[PDB]
């Protein structure tokens, strides 16, 4: 029953800092990290960094190295992201998400994906006067057929290992994990969704397309540089619906 709830919206001028919190509750499981992922208005997902609360070791995208700090307080089950020296491009919804280890006969194992997401925190930077993974921008299709969405990366992400995932996002909601480890569906995800990859391109197939599948879809991969990257996003429109 694990869930993540984030703090409320912030409005800031350029040059200021913002600190967003993420409170975990509802479970007992402890083998996980927390990542922070942002999304500018009308745009795609961008990974910022993450932390493993049980050690306190944080990792960042190079882009944000030196002006983002991610911390965690185990006593209150809260993670934090502080972004300093704000600028125009920082206007976005900021999400925290769990990066868990699962457990099976192989023992503990990473899914290399984000299964539980916070609801997002809007940060607006006031006006001051002024991708490794690529996807098709859009696909439109009538319901009741199969469609496929592609994700083209490089040898150091999609083409490296099976650490490829897919997310669905409906308007006003956090992304939802549909596929991890190239072709695995989370418990409860429809088996109409399937994943594959060939060389540097991954594919999500949606069979028996339904009206409710109209959404944005993002591929993601871990990388040889110990980071996550996200695709540019594909808008699926279901025709007549
Ligand atoms: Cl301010
Ligand atoms: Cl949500
Ligand atoms: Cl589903």
């Amino acid at each position: 029953q694990v869930q993540l709830v984030q703090s409320g919206a912030e409005v800031k001028k350029p040059g200021s800092s913002v600190k967003v919190s993420c409170k975990a509750s509802g479970g007992t499981f402890s083998s996980y990290a927390i990542s922070w992922v942002r999304q500018a208005p009308g745009q795609g997902l961008e990974w910022m960094g993450g932390i493993i609360p049980i050690f306190g070791t944080a990792n960042y995208a190079q882009k944000f190295q030196g002006r983002v700090t991610i911390t965690a307080d185990e006593s209150t089950s809260t993670a934090y992201m502080e972004l300093s020296s704000l600028r125009s491009e920082d206007t976005a919804v900021y999400y925290c998400a769990r990066e868990p280890d699962y457990y099976d006969s192989s023992g503990y194992y990473p899914i290399d994906a984000f299964d539980i997401w916070g609801q997002g925190t809007t940060v607006t930077v006031s006006s001051g006067g002024g991708s490794a993974l690529t996807q098709p921008a859009s696909v439109s299709a009538s319901p009741g057929q199969s469609i496929t969405i592609s994700c083209t990366g490089t040898s150091s992400d999609v083409g490296a290992y099976d650490w490829v995932s897919w997310y669905q996002q409906h308007p006003g909601k956090a992304p939802k994990l549909l596929i991890f480890d190239v072709n695995n569906r989370p418990s409860g995800v429809s088996h109409r969704f399937s994943g594959s990859k060939s060389g540097n391109t991954a594919s999500l197939t949606i069979s028996g397309l339904q009206a409710e599948d109209e959404a944005d879809y993002y591929c993601s991969s871990y990388t040889r540089r110990d980071t996550y990257v996200f695709g540019t996003g594909t808008k699926v429109t279901v025709l007549g619906e």
